[PDB]
């Protein structure tokens, strides 16, 4: 009748699809994305808090003091107040891809004492559903992996099969974290989650599933104010439309929206770009359209 909460983490070299999965871990219904990915002290990538279970995912297999005091001013709490250990490493590799940036994670898993689990991932984009089999025996034969699954982070196959797993491994433990902390507080993440949260407010009942929110573009400009790019990405065309609104008002409004808060939390100059874009391709009209004024 009480709580779990506890550190996981989601490793394995670039590419592989880790914010990806992360995300549908996280199950928010938009998401955030940052192509620039950087290293923080913390090493917290993602708070997943449901009921009495609160998992705490992070991109280093170990947490070492350095960095359990990065996490305690991140809570603003005395630099000594405790915080275990990661107690399951995701370990994320693609397809049938194997190269010496993998070897070298998981050379770094054998080093430790947590379970560890292997998510392969990027399985829809396997062109001979056979290279698997094989595969698969000689990954399970570089360690004793608690388990082998195959998943696809962009479908969701068997993600829930990676959440209910890692809920397993959550120690007995009352949440270190509020319910919807703030664990990054860049401002270039700042203006995503003000897109997210206007796209929210506007969309209403028309609003899909997988949309994700991007800061391409993030500087100040001679002024002292800003100039922003932003991203958003759908599943598939017709969802585009609806983001798009009738007449082009519904994202017209978004974005000034967006740029009006964004302005007042900055408390600076805001021009403000948003592009609504299908996951899978551009287009030809959208294209052309990208490299201009
Ligand atoms: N086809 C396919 N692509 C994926 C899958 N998961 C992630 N990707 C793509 O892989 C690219 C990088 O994924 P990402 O999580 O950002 O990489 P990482 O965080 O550096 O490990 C993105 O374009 C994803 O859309 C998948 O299950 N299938």
């Amino acid at each position: 009748d009480k709580s779990y909460c506890g550190f996981i983490a989601i490793v394995g070299r670039p590419n592989v699809g880790k914010s990806t999965l992360l995300n549908k871990l996280l199950g928010q219904k938009i998401s955030i994305t940052s192509r620039k990915a950087q290293t923080t002290r913390h090493r917290i990538v993602g708070i997943h808090t449901e009921g009495a279970y609160q998992a705490i995912y992070v991109d280093t297999p170990g947490l070492h003091m350095e960095e359990k005091r990065a996490i305690n001013r991140l809570m603003n709490k005395a630099a000594s107040s405790s915080i275990g250990d990661v107690e399951l490493v995701i370990f994320v590799v693609e397809g049938t891809r194997w190269t010496p940036d993998d070897e070298m994670v998981l050379n770094k898993l054998r080093e430790g004492k947590a379970p560890v689990i292997l998510a392969v991932n990027k399985v829809d984009n396997v062109q001979e559903k056979a290279d698997l089999l094989p595969h698969l025996q000689f990954l399970a034969s570089q360690m004793n992996f608690l388990d082998i699954v195959p998943i696809s982070a962009e479908t969701g196959l068997n993600v829930d099969t990676i959440a209910a797993i890692v809920r397993k491994h959550l120690p007995e433990a009352t949440h270190h974290f509020p319910e919807d902390y703030i664990t990054d507080r860049s401002q270039r993440f700042m203006a995503s989650e003000i897109i997210r949260e206007k796209l929210m407010r506007f969309l209403g009942a028309e609003l899909p599933y997988s949309v994700t929110v991007e800061i391409e573009r993030f500087v100040s400009n001679e002024r002292g104010g800003y100039d922003i790019n932003g991203l958003i990405l759908v599943e598939r065309e017709g969802q585009k439309k609806m983001v798009i609104g009738n007449k082009g008002a519904k994202i017209k409004t978004i974005g000034i929206e967006a740029r009006k808060d964004m302005q007042e939390m900055f408390e600076a100059p805001v021009h403000l770009e948003l592009w609504v874009k299908v996951k899978s391709g551009w287009a030809d009209d959208e294209r052309a359209l990208r490299s201009l004024g």
